[PDB]
């Protein structure tokens, strides 16, 4: 793991940024962890709290209590023997993930499109704003980014984009419609080996095609995938459900396993965008038959392919993770339109206010999960 | 070593945190070093280089570009191979290196001394809010930090605040005037691991006394070195010259060493604060009689001690460095109370505004360095 901790304005959380898996820590368990990671020693780190804190605390009984649960506990095994980065602020909250809409324009134009892309935002960020974002985003902490539209890749300067974005956080995702895609590209994204790429797959050819208006684009996507995938890059497939290709999923599975895809994930058709028109929400026949054909699947493909459930590593809309749209607006998410504030106009600090993301959860109509959220008791290290 | 680079207005650095050496990148040089970190291959890089710039590149003439400085060189000997930490701002100046006054409360009143200790100001920081600043630098990316005064140990909360700052930058040191150590407190820097002790010797038993005020602070400062040596805390020997001592250097030094001390640093006597009255600048015949016994104690002592030349690892005032004074005021240098700006009522943007920068560059009088700098022609990474 390449762990950092990063701070908020209520707590704490310590971070894998490789696998993208956080852990809210406890004010103690924070200064417990930077001790660990600096003296690398149990009965040293005991030792200081002793003289610090003026409370009794042995190896055994620091052992015992990291030992509570299995993240803490590998904290007495060298988890912590790296430099531990640190990151954050305790008056705003800055995000631990970004999500990049670099244009909106697109080569298809289908009919449910949340983003309602095809074409592009009148103004939109230049490659170059894009990398004066990701350096400013980078210097801030943020350790995985996305790339998104839109069809992201036809952004002008693209390449020189996603070196910068490979270069400066720890994970890359680049969402396409795998159609489109040049031999240098991934070639590109191959060499620079901390790049996946989301491809969508609607059906099984004909129910694609149709859904997406692109006679040809399920066997163009497909080898996309294939080429991808046979050049190492992580192929992650995600196939949005309606009632047309419910039926199709473990299909669809089948080729997508067959074609060295890494991860397939299924999601519902959201009201949002242009899918708003003539919205249908999935009947429980429908849902249920997806669910079916998913545990179907992971007992035929589990062994090779990750078959994601049916709807932590999910960073929390607007507290933990920030969508950056093409227009430079910042939202929590890719679903809302509400803004935080504008990457290029505000201050990070003024764009991650508290009061204002109390605010958006209680007025966001599109992002479903940021009204769910519950802030835990704040428990700040060092008091 | 643990390497950073940090962005600024003008160009990025690369930091050694661990020995606080740093190199100037060219923005070329700045993306190579990224693209190694990740991808860990010279040839990898060279094909990316080749892809995205549409120049021709082979790992050969990679690794002969690379080798043209020895510090690049080892970037092809995997000295990149770590996560390399990013930080910094392309709009204003953020410190790697701070000193912090933590009080300018003192047991003593030297006659010289340029913060002109020894009453605390009448609003100081506490050491929460001291906590709170290092928190913010920390996640700046500042990696090195000073806590003086004053004598910065008087400050109430200290021992939590001296865990606090071991804690969350690589390196710490403690200025002191070696007067009133506790055992405790020893050990407690002793297990932190990271926190080095600057000590002030001015002469011999006797000078030292009388120039310090303090009948018997050799004996006890001598006497606090000793322990800090023992138990494995690396202590710096800082003796202020004048015309009294400069003919004591080469005896202080043997006491140093026997003492076990690990660096030994002669610096002249500055007019600042309470040395502005009755100030004599060191004439020729003294600042040559100190060069003589620094010459010979390398000679005799070098073995066992390093023994600093009179008059980068050197963090460029207000641009890479920052002293923050007990009342919060930020300045480029300990020696100049010229603001930048304010650590609690101003943003850590607006404090490095290089247009400030520059104005305190042409109007600071006791900071002798900062008018001396002139930044490198505009080389910035990615553009
Ligand atoms: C906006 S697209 C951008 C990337 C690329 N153009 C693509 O289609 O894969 C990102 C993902 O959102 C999905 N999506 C689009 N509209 C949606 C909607 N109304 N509800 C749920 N997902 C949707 C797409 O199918 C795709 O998997
Ligand atoms: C301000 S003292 C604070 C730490 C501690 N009280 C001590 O004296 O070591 C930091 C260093 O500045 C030195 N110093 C004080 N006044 C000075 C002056 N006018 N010129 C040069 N150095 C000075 C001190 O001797 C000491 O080495
Ligand atoms: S879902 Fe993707 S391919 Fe379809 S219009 Fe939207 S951005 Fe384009
Ligand atoms: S030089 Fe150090 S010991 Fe002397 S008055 Fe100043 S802060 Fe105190
Ligand atoms: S994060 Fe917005 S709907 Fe889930
Ligand atoms: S940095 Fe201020 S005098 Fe040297
Ligand atoms: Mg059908
Ligand atoms: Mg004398």
């Amino acid at each position: 793991p390449e762990l950092a901790v990063h701070l908020q304005p209520h707590g704490a959380v310590m971070i894998d940024r490789k696998s993208m898996f956080y852990f809210r820590l406890s004010g103690r368990g924070a200064q417990l962890a930077f001790l660990l990671s600096k003296n690398k020693n149990l009965h040293k780190t005991a030792r200081i709290w002793e003289i610090m804190k003026k409370e009794e605390m042995s190896a055994d009984q620091l052992k015992e209590e990291l030992s509570a649960h299995p993240f803490t506990e590998a904290w007495t095994e060298g988890l912590l023997d790296q430099p531990l980065h640190v990151s954050g602020s305790l008056d705003s909250y800055l995000p631990i993930s970004c999500t990049l809409q670099l244009t909106n324009a697109c080569n298809l134009s289908c009919s449910f499109c949340y983003a309602s892309s095809g074409k592009p935002y009148p103004e939109e960020l230049s490659s170059e704003q894009w990398i004066l974002v990701m350096q400013k985003l980078a210097a801030h902490g943020v350790a995985d980014i996305t790339l998104t539209g839109g069809e992201a890749k036809l952004i002008k300067g693209f390449k020189e984009l996603v070196v910068v974005a490979s270069s400066l956080f720890t994970n890359v995702n680049v969402f396409s419609n795998g159609l489109n895609w040049r031999d240098e590209e991934v070639e590109l994204l191959s060499h620079l080996g901390n790049v996946s790429v989301q491809i969508s797959i609607d059906g099984m050819d004909n129910t694609h095609d149709q859904l997406r208006g692109r006679k040809g684009g399920f066997k163009e996507s497909m080898n996309t995938i294939k080429k991808l995938s046979e050049a190492n890059i992580p192929v992650i497939v995600a196939m949005t459900i309606n009632e047309s290709n419910a039926d199709e999923v473990s299909d669809v599975v089948e080729q997508c396993a067959n074609a060295g895809a890494f991860i397939f994930r299924a999601g519902k058709t959201l009201s949002v965008g242009r899918a708003t028109e003539g919205f249908k929400a999935l009947d429980i026949d429908f849902e249920e038959m997806v669910q079916i054909q998913l545990r179907e699947a992971r007992h035929k493909w589990g062994d090779r392919l990750n078959i994601i459930d049916w709807e932590t590593d999910f960073c929390t809309p607007g507290y933990l993770a920030w969508y950056i749209r093409a227009d430079g607006y910042v939202t929590p998410c890719q679903l809302e339109d509400l803004p935080l504030g504008h990457i290029l106009e505000d201050s990070m600090a003024d764009i991650g206010s508290p009061a204002r993301l109390l605010q958006l959860k209680c007025e966001a109509k599109n992002c479903k999960c940021i009204g769910k959220i519950e802030l835990s008791e704040p428990d700040l290290p060092f008091q």
